[PDB]
């Protein structure tokens, strides 16, 4: 969740 992004579940 939130920042950058990313993976799965974040």
């Amino acid at each position: 969740e939130x920042x950058k992004x990313x993976p799965p579940x974040v």
